[PDB]
């Protein structure tokens, strides 16, 4: 298993950049992984979003510098209007993500005993 839970990765979800986020658990089926492998991962940022995600669209989290290399390929790996699909970051979006880059920072010079306490969603 390549990741584990508070494992801070880079996800890619189609019609979203590549956003940073972590390995947690599922709030209903207690399970971080599972074959469809998939992980669940929460989105860092001001939204609360989560979503199971395909181990090819998952990379590990180093530090934002990993972004140009990312997008850069994932257009070039487009098999004309697939490489179109690649549309851009809007002011609010950018404002958006760059938040979540600053959690996931914090998140990767805490422990993941110490960034799972801090980070993971609050569910009813
Ligand atoms: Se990853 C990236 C870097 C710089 C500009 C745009 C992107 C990007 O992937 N944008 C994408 C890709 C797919 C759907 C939507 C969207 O932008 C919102």
């Amino acid at each position: 298993l390549k990741y584990n839970v508070g494992d801070l990765v880079w996800s890619k979800v189609s019609g979203y950049p590549w956003w940073p986020c972590m390995v947690s658990a599922d709030p209903l089926l207690h399970s971080y992984t599972k074959l469809k492998r998939q992980y669940h991962v929460q989105f860092f940022g001001d939204a609360p979003e989560r979503a199971w995600i395909f181990e090819k669209s998952l990379v590990a989290f180093e530090g934002e510098g990993q972004f140009e290399k990312l997008c850069q390929e994932s257009a070039k790996q487009a098999p004309a209007e697939k490489i179109k699909l690649l549309k851009p970051i809007s002011g609010k979006l950018r404002a958006q993500w760059e938040m979540g880059i600053v959690q996931a920072e914090e998140a990767a010079s805490m422990s993941v005993e110490e960034r799972k306490a801090k980070f993971t969603f609050l569910y009813v």
